[PDB]
């Protein structure tokens, strides 16, 4: 559903494995005590400051409290909420940080976001996939059975491809016929659903235009026309989705017949089978990542 997080019911979480918890945000310094009691040695926080300010959480008091103890480490590795693109872009570095933390700290690892429904499950699932050796859909089935969430499989598949093959960007042009509009924006795409970017009305063209450089993948977006959310009937669209919403999408493709394009196709299937040389390459990347601080 649309609004499932209930901050007032306090920090909540599930063991995915005995050594790996996915949970919602710590709310008070005393929540550090709760995690120490179950053998948590790393608190891996994905929230940004506005997420914390929205719910009145004082992250500084939590960090200061955790520093009193030598048997738990609090780490901030920030990812924007409601932004599958930022998630795709951040996953490699974030999982690298987590990889180094778990190696150094051991015990139980507590991976959290605001709700523990999007970013934290995505990060934990990517860690199970790249580090712990699970097949992606094997880990996904396990995760979904332990905690109801929305773990952003498309972001994970794309981050994996980004590490293995690199990012190739091209100019994408989105356009909307004017019907006496004062303002036209797009949300979603590469900026997230919490953000909007204005289009320009072409002088004497009768059309609003946006040009953006995007890497390969499929990007859902929607127009805001004088403040009203609208999908453009003249561009590709998908839905209604679960939540009853229809979005436009931009499908960006480099070259399907190339070696990298052939790899992308294999890794974009539901359960992307990694070669062992690809697993070794993911670990090589993680090993280069700097430790928290
Ligand atoms: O942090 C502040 C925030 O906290 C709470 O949010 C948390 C929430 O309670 C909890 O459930 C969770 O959210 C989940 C969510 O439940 C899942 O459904 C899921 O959401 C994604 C959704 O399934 C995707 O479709 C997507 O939605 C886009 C649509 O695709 C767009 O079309 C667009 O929708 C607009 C629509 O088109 C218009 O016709 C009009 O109806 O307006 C809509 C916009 O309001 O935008 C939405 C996104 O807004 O993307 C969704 C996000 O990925 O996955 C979620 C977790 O990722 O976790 C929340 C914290 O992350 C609290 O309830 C909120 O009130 C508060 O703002
Ligand atoms: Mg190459």
């Amino acid at each position: 559903g649309s609004h499932m997080y209930r901050h007032e019911l306090g920090m909540n979480y599930n063991f995915i494995r005995p050594d790996l918890i996915v949970g919602s945000c710590l709310q008070t310094p005393e929540d550090v005590d709760k995690l120490r009691k179950i053998g948590v040695k790393t608190i891996f926080c994905l929230q940004q400051d506005p997420d914390l300010e929205y719910f009145g959480v004082d992250i500084s008091s939590i960090q200061a409290y955790a520093k009193k103890y030598s048997d738990i480490q609090h780490i901030r590795c920030e990812i924007r909420d409601f932004d599958a693109f930022d998630l795709r872009m951040r996953l490699p570095a974030v999982v690298g940080t987590l990889y180094k933390a778990v190696k150094r700290n051991g015990g139980v690892t507590y991976v959290h976001s605001t709700a523990g429904m999007g970013r934290a499950p995505a990060v934990a699932l990517t860690y199970m996939f790249w580090v712990q050796g699970y097949k992606l859909m094997e880990a996904h089935k396990l995760l979904m059975s332990k905690r109801s969430c929305f773990p952003k499989l498309d972001a994970i598949r794309n981050a994996t491809i980004d590490i293995l093959t690199g990012l190739k960007r091209k100019t994408v042009t989105l356009t909307l016929k004017d019907k006496g509009f004062s303002r036209v924006e797009i949300s979603g795409l590469d900026i997230g659903w919490g953000q909007r970017i204005p289009l320009t009305l072409d002088k004497g063209t009768g059309f609003w235009i946006l040009k953006r450089e995007l890497p390969e993948g499929q990007f859902e977006y929607k127009y805001i026309i004088d403040g009203e959310w609208t999908h453009n009937e003249a561009e590709p669209f998908i839905g209604p989705n679960k939540d009853g919403h229809t979005n436009n999408y931009a499908k960006v493709v480099d070259d399907p017949t190339s070696v990298d394009g052939t790899t992308r196709e294999r890794l974009s299937s539901e359960d992307p089978e990694l070669l062992e040389e690809e697993r070794s390459k993911l670990i090589q990347f993680l090993e280069t990542c700097s430790e928290a601080e």
